[PDB]
């Protein structure tokens, strides 16, 4: 699927309840401090082009932390 409704903001659909600067999955807004605020160093694993809209994941970290992060979630520099 292209895409239809994102509120994760990107990875494709999941949604809830208005955190931080962007529309989030509540999984991204986990994942954002899960990976940023306690458990990154990264420059992707598995590779950058990881790819989410709705055909798709291949989901990891910096790829769609970085993709999420272009609707700047604020999981920011966080907690850095
Ligand atoms: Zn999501
Ligand atoms: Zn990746």
């Amino acid at each position: 699927m292209p895409r239809v409704y994102k509120p994760c903001f990107v990875c494709q659909d999941k949604s809830s309840g208005y955190h931080y600067g962007v529309s989030a999955c509540e999984g991204c807004k986990g994942f954002f401090r899960r990976s940023i605020q306690k458990n990154m160093i990264y420059t992707c694993h598995r590779d950058k082009n990881c790819v989410i809209n709705k055909v798709t994941r291949n989901r990891c970290q910096y790829c769609r932390l970085q993709k999420c992060f272009e609707v700047g979630m604020s999981k920011e520099s966080v907690r850095n």
